[PDB]
C-alpha cells in the first residue's frame, strides 16, 4: 500500500495523541524512564471513504494491514516499543482514527545539580519520515493528550503531561522528518534524604566538634576518625544512588565541604596536642576556644553560600 | 469480525473471573509483583447460538480467530499480559466461555508508614474500551474467582483475593471504558526482622548505655561511637530493603530517634569529662546517676508515643 | 482438530516422562530453579490408527499442527516454558508417541530450618485439562523418566528424580484437571559453610573471650565492641544469601545466640571495671574467672541443644 | 531471489552508512555500549531498472520480500541486531536505497592504562559474506556517516564518529569476506572522579602523616590503622567500577603505592615507639623530624614518575 | 520432508563445524558463558543431485523450508540458540552445505582449585538425535573449525578451540544420540589479583606482627583487631567473586590459613599481657622474641606446603 495521494502540493497531517496509563522505573544512573500508554493517530485517506446509505455503516472498522498506516517511531527509546493495536476506525470522509497501547524505555538526560531538591522535565519524542511520494507532517490533537490519576513515579511528585504543538520540521539523510516533543514535569520527593542522609551526616559531625572541649588527644583521634569514616561511607551511599556527572551537585558540594572540616579539626587536634607537649597549653586553649565558634559559623555561613549559588 | 448486535440499546455484559494459580516476585523497592493466573471471560453472542438437536453437539469449541472475543487489558500492568487460550466453548444460546492462562508484572503502590508490620491491598485492574457499534460493561462472576491452596509469596500471609463487583464505568477519549478492580490482600510476615534488625540495633544501643557507669573517656568514646557506627550499617541495611517514601515509616522513625540518644549521649560523656578536668566530679556524678535512668525511661516513653502515632 | 472419541465412557490416558538435561540457577532468596528437558507424550488416537501392509511404512511421522495433541502445562512456573518438538511419531494401532525439549524457570518452595545443613524435594506439577467431549487422565511412563549423568546444580547434590506414579484428580472451573508430581530430591554442599562463615564467627567470639584474661577496660572494650562488628559483617552476609523466613533457621539462630553472649561479655566487662574503681578488685577477680569457664561451658551446651532442636 | 548479476567479473558494491541517534549504557565492566541508528544501503541491481516515461513513476517503493537484499551483519555485537525497514527505493537505472533502523549492544575492547583520564575508540564493523554467483564488496558513503546532536553518552564526552572507507577484505571459510570500521571516538570526563576518591584518598593519606607530630602510639597507631581501613574501602570501590586487566591502570598504580606509605608510616610509628621505650627518644626524634619532610617529598617525586610513565 | 534414504544400512554423516566470532560474559558464579559463532552442517542428499551441463548452474542455492535440514540441537545451553541461517549450497552430487550464525548461553562447570591461577576447557556439545527411517551420526570438518583472531575473554587468555573429532554415539529413549565436544582452552589473567587482593592482604598480616615489638597491650588489640577486620573485609570480596564450591580454592586456604595467624597472634598478645601483669615480663619477652621469627617462619612453610599441594 501506498500513502494518500495530495490534493495540492500539501503535505500529509498526522494528528497525534499520548494517554498515560502507567510510569515507572526512573533510573537515574541510566537516565531512563519506562513508560506505558495510548498512542492515538489520525489522518485523512480519502480513497478509503465511502456512502453512509448505501454501505450501511456510520464507520468501518480496518486491520493494520489491510490499509496504509504511517511509520511513526519514538526517536530517545532503547528498542522500538512494544505496541498493540487496540482500535482502526475510518469515517466515510476517509479519515482514520488509529489507537495503539503500548510499553517503551525511554532515554531522557537529568539534570543533577539541586539534587535532591532537583525537578526535571521527561522528553518523548514522536518522529515520522516523509516518504518518496508524500511529505508527512505531525500534528497534535490536545484533546487526546493526558494522563490517568493513578499515574505514579515512586520517589517523584507528577506535575504535567503536556506537548509542543508545533512540530520540529527538519531534513535527515535528504528527507523530511516531522518530530512532536511531548513533556513529563516531575519534581523529586526529598522528604526521605532528611532523616535518612542530611540529618546523619549532620549529627556526625557535631560528634567531631566535641573534641573542642575535650584535651585527650586519643579521645580526640578517636572522635575526628572515626566520624570522617562513617562520613566517608554517606559519600559512597549518595554516589551508588547517582550517576557521574561532569559538574557539581548540592548534595555533592556539601559532602565535599564537610571533608575540608574534617580536615581542620584534625590539623586543630594536632596543634592544641604539640603546644600541649611544648609547655605551651595557653596558646593551645586560645585556638580551642575560637575552634568552639569558628567552626560552626563558618560551616554555616559556607552552607549560606552554597544554597546561594545552587538555588 | 464485529461484536454482537444489541436486542435493545443494553450495552454487552462480559462476566470476569480471576483464578491465582501462582504468585511471586513481590518488589517492595518497585512496589511491583508478578502473578500467573487464569482469566474466564462469558458473554452472550446470538450469532453464534445452534439448535443442539439439528447440530448434535451439546457445546461447539472455537479457536480464537473464528470468532468475536472482548479485547480485554490490564491497566496497572509494566507490559501487555502474556496470555495463551486454554478453552472457548459454545452454548446452544451463544452464551461463549473463554479461558486463558496468563502471567503479569502488576504495578500496585505500597503503604510502608507502618513497615514491617504492614498490611497490603494489591490491586489487578481489569479494562474494556466500548466500540463505535455497542458498549461494553465488565462484570464479575464470584464463582470464577479465587486462588489455589498452594499459592505463597515469600515473606507474606495471603488473606483474601476478592472483587469489587461493581465497575467503574467512565469515558476516556470520548469512549466509555469498564473497569473491574480485583484485590489480593496481603500481611509481612515481621518474624525475621525481631533477631535480624531490631534486636541486634538494641543491643548495640543499650551496650553504648554502659558509659553511664565508667569514668574513662577514652572507653566511653569508643563505646558510644563504635555503636553509633553499627547503628549507621543497620539505617543503610533498612533502607537498601524500602524504597524512598515522601513520609517517615515505623522502622524509619525508630533508626532516627535513635540517632538523637547517640547524640546526646556523646553529650554526656563530653560534659562528665569536662566537668573531671574541671575538678568538679561531684557535679559529673550527679549527671552521670541521673543518665542511667533517664536514658532508659525516655527512650522507653518515646517509643510508646511512637507506637501510638503509627498503630 | 478435535480429541480422540471415547470406546465407552473411559477417559483419555495421555502417558507422560521428564529427561532432566541441563539443571542450574537454584535461587534461594526467590525459591526457583532453571531447568532444560526432555518431554515425552503418549496417547492413542484410534483415527491415526492405520494398517502397515496397505501403507508399506511401519510408523508415520506428523508435524504438529496435523494431529491432535493434548494441551499440557506446568502448574508451577513463572511463564509459559520455551519449547521445542522433537518427534511425533504414529504406530499401525494409532499410539501417537510425541517428545519435545523444553526450558522453564520453576517455583518450588524450600525449607530452610536446617541451612546450610538442609535437603529439599523440588517439585515439578504437570497438568492437563479435559475438554466438553472427553476427560483427559495423566499417566507415569517410568521408562521415560531420569536424568542425564552431567546433571549438576551447582552448591547441591543431586540425589534422585522421580515421578508419583497417582495423580491428583480434581474439579477447576467445573473441569476435570489431572496432575501429576515429578519430584527432584536434593541435599546442600554445606563444606564451604565452614571455613568462610562458621570457622571465622567462632574465632571472632573467641578473640572477645580473651577479655577475661585482662584488667585493662579500654582494651577489653577494644576487644569485644570489635568482634560484635565482625560478628554483625557476618549475621548481614547470611541474611543477602537467604530470604526472609516466618521461623528461625538453624544458621540464624546460632548467629542470633552469640549476640546474647556479646551482651553478656560487655556487661562482665562493664562490672569488672566498675568493682576495680570502687577498689573491689578481689570480687571483680572472682566473677572474671568464672567467665573464663561458664563463657565456653554454656556456648557448648546451648550448642548441643541448638543441634537437638534442628536436627 | 539471486544477487544481480555481473556485466564483467566485477563485485557487487554496497554503498554504507550509519547514523547514530541514540547511544548509551557504556558497561566498562562488560566491555560493552548500547546503539540505536539508522543503517543505510545502496547497490545497483540492473533486473529492477525502468523507464520513468513508460512507467510514470520517478522511484518504485519495494517490500523487502519483493528484491534482493543483501545480508548485512555486525562482527561485534552479542545478538543479531533488532531491525526495523523503513524505506526501500529505486531508481530508474536500477540504483536501490535501502534504510532501516536498529538497536544493538556492541562488544568494544576499551584500554584502562590512563583511567579515569582515559580516551577510547569504539568500534561498529559491518560485514558482508559472498555468495556463489557473485563477490559482494562494502563501501561507504561519507554522506550518509554521521550522528544526531542530542547524541550524549553519561559520564563521556562524544568527539567523533567517523568510518574507515577502505573495507578489510579477507577469506573466511573459502568465501570472500568484506569488513567496514566505523569508529565513535569518546573521552571520560574525570570531574567527578577528583571530589569522590582522589581528593578524598589524599586527604585520609594526609591525615596518617599527623602521627609524625606525636609521640603518642596509641594515637598514632590509631590514625595510620584507621586511615589504612579507608584506604582499603576506596580500593575496593574503585575496582569494582572496573574490570580486571592484565596491566596496571594509573589510578591502579597511585592506590597500590598508597599502601606502600601506609606500610612504611606503620615501620616509622613501630621504630618510634621501640626507640622511645629502650630510653632513646633523641634517636626516635630524628626519625619523626625526617619523616615529616621525607613522605610527602617521595609522595610528590613518585606522582610525577607515575604521571610521566602514564601520559 | 523426510531424511536421505541410506544405500545400505550405514547412518547419515552429517559433517560439522563452528568458527567463533565472539567470547564474551564468562561468569565465574553461574558457571555460564555467552558465545556468538558460526555453524556449518554439511550432508549428502542424493534425491537433491542434479547434472551441471542440463541444470545450467554449478550449485543449487535453496531456502531452509524447501529441503530437509538436520535438527542439530546444544546438550549444555540455558535455552535454545538464537539462529539466523546465512546460506544452504547443493553441489551436482547432492552434497548440501549449511551455514548459520548463532548467539547461545553455555552452561560449563569450572575448576576454582587453583584460582586464581586456574585454567579452564570449556564445553560445546553438540548433538543430533536419529530418526525412525535413519540414524544420524556426527563429524568434524577441521576445515571448518576455528575462531577469529579478535576473539577476547575479559579476564582471560584464549589458549586453543579445537574438537574432539569421533562422536559419543549413545542410546537414549531408545533412539541413537551423536554428541560432538567442542573445547575452548583459557587461562586466567592472575595480574590485577596480585596488587588488589594478595598485596593488600599480606601487609595488613605483615602490619599485625609490629605487636611483637610493643608492649602496649591496647596497641596491640588495636592492630590486630583491625587488621583482622580488614582481613574479613577480603575474605567477603574474594567469595563475592566466587561460586560455593564442595572442595577448597587455593586463594580459600591461603585467606581461611592467615585466620589462624590472627588467632595465634591475638593468644600472644594476651599471654604476653598476664605475664606482665604478674610481674613476669621476662618470660613474656622470651615469648614476643621467639614469635618475631616463629611468625614469618611458618607463614613462610606454611605457604610452601600449600603451593606444593595446589601445584
Ligand atoms: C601552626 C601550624 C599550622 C599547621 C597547618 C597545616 C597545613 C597543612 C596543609 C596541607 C595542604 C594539602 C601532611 C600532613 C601534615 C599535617 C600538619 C601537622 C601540624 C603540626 C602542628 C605543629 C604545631 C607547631
Ligand atoms: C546542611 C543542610 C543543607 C540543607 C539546605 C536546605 C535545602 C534547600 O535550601 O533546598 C532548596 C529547595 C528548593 O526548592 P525549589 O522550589 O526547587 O527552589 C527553587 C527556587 N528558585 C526558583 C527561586 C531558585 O527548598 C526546599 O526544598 C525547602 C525545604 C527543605 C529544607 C531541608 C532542611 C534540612
Ligand atoms: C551544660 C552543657 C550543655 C551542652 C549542650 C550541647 C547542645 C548542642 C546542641 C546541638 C543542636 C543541633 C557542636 C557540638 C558541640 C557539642 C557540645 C559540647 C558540650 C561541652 C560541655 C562542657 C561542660 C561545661
Ligand atoms: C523498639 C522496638 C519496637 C517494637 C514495637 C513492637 C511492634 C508493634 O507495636 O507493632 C504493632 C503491630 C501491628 O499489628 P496490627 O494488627 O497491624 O495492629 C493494628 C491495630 N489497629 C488496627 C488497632 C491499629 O503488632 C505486632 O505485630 C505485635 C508483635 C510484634 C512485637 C515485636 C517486639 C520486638
Ligand atoms: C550485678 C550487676 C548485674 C548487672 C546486669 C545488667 C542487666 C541488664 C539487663 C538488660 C535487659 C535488656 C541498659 C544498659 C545497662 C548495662 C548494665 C550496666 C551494669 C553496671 C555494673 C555495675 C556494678 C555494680
Ligand atoms: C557452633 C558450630 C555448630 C556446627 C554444628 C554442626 C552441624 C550439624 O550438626 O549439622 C547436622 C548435619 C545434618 O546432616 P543430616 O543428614 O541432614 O542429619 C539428619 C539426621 N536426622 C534424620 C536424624 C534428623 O550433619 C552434618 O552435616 C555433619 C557435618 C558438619 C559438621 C560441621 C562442624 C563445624
Ligand atoms: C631499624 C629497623 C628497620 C625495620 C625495617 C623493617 C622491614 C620490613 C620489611 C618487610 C618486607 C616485606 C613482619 C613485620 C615486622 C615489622 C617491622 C618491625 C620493626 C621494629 C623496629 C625496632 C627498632 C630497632
Ligand atoms: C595524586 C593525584 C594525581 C592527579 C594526576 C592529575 C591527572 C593527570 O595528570 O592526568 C593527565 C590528563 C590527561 O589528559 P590527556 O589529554 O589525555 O593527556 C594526553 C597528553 N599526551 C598526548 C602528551 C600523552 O590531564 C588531565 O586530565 C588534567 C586535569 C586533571 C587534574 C586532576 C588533579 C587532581
Ligand atoms: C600458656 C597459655 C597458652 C594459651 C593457649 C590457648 C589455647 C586456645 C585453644 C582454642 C581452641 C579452639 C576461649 C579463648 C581463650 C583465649 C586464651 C587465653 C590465654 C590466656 C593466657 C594466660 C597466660 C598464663
Ligand atoms: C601468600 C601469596 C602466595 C602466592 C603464591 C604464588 C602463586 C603460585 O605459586 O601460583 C602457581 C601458578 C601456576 O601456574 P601453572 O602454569 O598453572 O602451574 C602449573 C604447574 N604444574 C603443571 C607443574 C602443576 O604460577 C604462577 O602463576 C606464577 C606467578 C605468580 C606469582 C605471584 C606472587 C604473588
Ligand atoms: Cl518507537
Ligand atoms: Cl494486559
Ligand atoms: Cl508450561
Ligand atoms: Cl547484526
Ligand atoms: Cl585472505
Ligand atoms: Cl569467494
Ligand atoms: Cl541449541
Ligand atoms: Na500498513
Ligand atoms: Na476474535
Ligand atoms: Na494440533
Ligand atoms: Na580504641
Ligand atoms: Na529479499
Ligand atoms: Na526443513
Amino acid at each position: 500500500v501506498s500513502p494518500p495521494p495530495p490534493i495540492a502540493d500539501e503535505p500529509l497531517t498526522v494528528n497525534t495523541g499520548i494517554y498515560l496509563i502507567e510510569c515507572y522505573s526512573l533510573d537515574d544512573k541510566a537516565q531512563t524512564f519506562k513508560v506505558n500508554a495510548f498512542l492515538s493517530l489520525s489522518w485523512k485517506d480519502r480513497r478509503l471513504a465511502f456512502d453512509p446509505v448505501r454501505s450501511g455503516v456510520r464507520v468501518k472498522t480496518y486491520e493494520p494491514e489491510a490499509i496504509w498506516i504511517p511509520e511513526i517511531r519514538f526517536v530517545n527509546v532503547e528498542n522500538a516499543r512494544d505496541a498493540d493495536v487496540v482500535d482502526i476506525s475510518v469515517s466515510p470522509d476517509g479519515t482514520v482514527q488509529y489507537l495503539e497501547r503500548f510499553s517503551a524505555r525511554v532515554l531522557s538526560p537529568l539534570d543533577f545539580r539541586r539534587y535532591p531538591f532537583d525537578s526535571q522535565t521527561l522528553h518523548i519524542y514522536l518522529i515520522v519520515r516523509s516518504v518518496d511520494t508524500r511529505n508527512i507532517v505531525l500534528a497534535v490533537d490536545l484533546e487526546k493528550v493526558g494522563k490517568n490519576d493513578d499515574v505514579f513515579l515512586t520517589g517523584w511528585d507528577i506535575e504535567s503531561f503536556t506537548a509542543v504543538v508545533k512540530p520540529a520540521n527538519f531534513a535527515l539523510e535528504d528527507r523530511l522528518e516531522s518530530k512532536l516533543d511531548y513533556q513529563l514535569r516531575i519534581s523529586r520527593q526529598y522528604f526521605s534524604y532528611i532523616p535518612n542522609i542530611i540529618l546523619p551526616m549532620l549529627f556526625i559531625l557535631f560528634i567531631s566538634w566535641t573534641a573542642f572541649w575535650s584535651t585527650s588527644y586519643e579521645a580526640n583521634v578517636t572522635l575526628v576518625v572515626s566520624t570522617l569514616i562513617a562520613h566517608i561511607a554517606f559519600n559512597i551511599l549518595v554516589e551508588t544512588n547517582l550517576p557521574k556527572t561532569p559538574y557539581m551537585t548540592y548534595t555533592g558540594a556539601i559532602i565535599f565541604m564537610i571533608y575540608l572540616f574534617y580536615f581542620v579539626a584534625v590539623i586543630e587536634v594536632t596543634v592544641q596536642h604539640y603546644l600541649k607537649v611544648e609547655s605551651q597549653p595557653a596558646r593551645a586553649a586560645s585556638i580551642t576556644r575560637a575552634s568552639r565558634i569558628a567552626f560552626p559559623v563558618v560551616f554555616l555561613l559556607a552552607n549560606i553560600i552554597l544554597a546561594f549559588l545552587f538555588f
